[PDB]
């Protein structure tokens, strides 16, 4: 009867210290959404879901939200896809490096990843490995940051600026309203979610005294909605 939600295993205790940011986005819309799941745990393609009332399998964080949406539209919190114009670009995109329902929120989706994975080498040094993928997903993390080996990962101060400078351009779109914390003020919705998974990440790879910077800047728009997001973050 219930959902199966497939999650990527990290260090014990899991449910401290998992940190994926595309599966947060699916624990987050099925916490919205209220629904009964349980979590299995994969060492080193997901999230995944199975839904058994529908007898479907479900992969991609975006694909699963638009499911949940479209399956039980009146669950939970309601919406999902509330209709709002997300005008946000991510201007480091570019034009070269190579590639739908919700288009406007199919779009946020990327830019949003493309903002946050570009500062993600400020959590190597906090992420809660699982000893036995441990060495494999060291070895991708040095692969795919362009380093020689694990040891090469002042100049993290730099680092910090541009991820405040990027928060910058996006916090400005939590100001267009202020009755509430979520992009649409009082109204959550699944942009929200998908900033929400990444700053779950940060949380639990920072040093806690950068978390907090990341939390207080810009008025700390990130921080409250965080803690705005919390009624949805449990670990089930």
């Amino acid at each position: 009867n219930p959902i199966v939600f497939y999650d990527i295993a990290t260090r014990p205790p899991v449910e401290k210290t998992c940190c994926s940011p595309n599966p947060w986005k699916t624990r987050l819309a099925l916490n919205f959404k209220d629904l009964p799941y349980s979590t299995s745990w994969v060492a080193l393609t997901l999230p995944i879901i199975e839904d058994p009332a529908t007898d479907s399998l479900v992969g991609d964080s975006f694909d699963i939200a638009v499911y949940l949406q479209k399956t039980y539209p009146k669950s939970g919190a309601g919406d999902l896809f509330p209709p709002q114009s997300l005008d946000y670009v991510f201007k480091h995109n570019g034009i070269l490096v190579p590639l739908s329902e919700f288009p406007e929120y199919a779009r946020f989706n990327m830019n949003i990843d493309a903002a946050f994975t570009t500062h993600t080498q400020l959590t190597v040094q906090g992420f809660p490995f699982d000893p036995a993928t441990a060495e494999a997903t060291k070895a991708e993390f040095v692969r795919r940051g362009g380093v020689s080996c694990w040891d090469d990962f002042e100049q993290r101060e730099k680092m910090m600026d541009s991820f405040q400078n990027m928060l910058g351009d996006l916090a400005k779109l939590f100001l267009k309203d202020t009755s509430g914390p979520f992009l649409l003020g009082t109204k959550a919705s699944y942009a929200d979610l998908m900033i929400g998974a990444w700053l779950r990440m940060m949380h639990v790879t920072l040093p806690e005294s950068e978390w907090e910077e990341v939390r207080s800047w810009h008025e700390g728009i990130f921080g409250q909605l965080y803690d705005a997001l919390e009624t949805y973050a449990e670990v089930k």
